[PDB]
């Protein structure tokens, strides 16, 4: 389809590799560092300064300060997940609302069937069909972050015209304990 045929002409495929040292201890990152799950119990890990210790987030290793980039995530049948990008300098220690004002640009799924944009305040999405695979797209210069259904090419959401002052990481958040992982598809 056009989404498959054109995306690489417009956006550089990011090889997103999950960074274990950022992951809240309640998350488990696969050996191959492409998948993240929620665990029954905290891993025995240090509170090193890269680690999210309140939100259940994990980042990719590589950040971006420029250009056009995209990666894809298998959300599959998980009932709960949020993904997006965040500033290098977000508050990783202690509570903060994941908003654009606080350097998170994310959308996701709660409670099986309630898709929403993590704006302040939050905001419902009506999706025709439920995505099994989301494409996340960043254009640093224009300031656009967009999500697409990466199978059928449908638009999910765009944050328009954000002024970035910072390096941006891919970010992923899962709250619930569930058979299906969040998994990054390489190119
Ligand atoms: C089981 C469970 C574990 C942890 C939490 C608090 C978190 C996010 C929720 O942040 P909040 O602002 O309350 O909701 P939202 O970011 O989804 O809107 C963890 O990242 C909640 C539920």
């Amino acid at each position: 389809g056009a989404y498959n045929e054109w995306k690489k002409a417009l956006f550089k495929p990011a090889d997103v590799i999950l960074d274990p040292k950022t992951a809240n201890p309640i998350l488990l990152v696969s050996e191959d560092q492409r998948s993240v799950q929620r665990a029954k119990e905290p891993q025995d890990l240090p509170d090193n300064p890269e680690r999210f210790n309140w939100h259940y987030c994990v980042l990719g290793c590589e950040s971006f300060i420029s250009g056009r980039h995209y990666w894809e995530v298998e959300v599959g049948d998980r009932k709960e997940w949020h993904i997006g990008v965040c500033s290098k300098n977000v508050q990783r220690k202690g509570w903060v609302k994941m908003t654009p004002e606080n350097g998170f640009w994310t959308m996701g799924l709660t409670d099986g069937n309630k898709y929403r944009t993590l704006t302040e305040p939050r905001t419902n999405l009506k999706l025709p069909k439920p995505p099994k695979k989301v494409g996340v797209f960043l254009d640093y210069e224009t300031g656009d972050i967009s999500f697409y259904n990466a199978v059928d090419g449908s638009h999910i959401h765009t944050f328009l015209d954000v002024s970035f002052s910072e390096a941006l990481y891919p970010v992923f958040r899962i709250l619930t304990l569930e058979p299906t992982a969040l998994t990054i598809c390489p190119a």
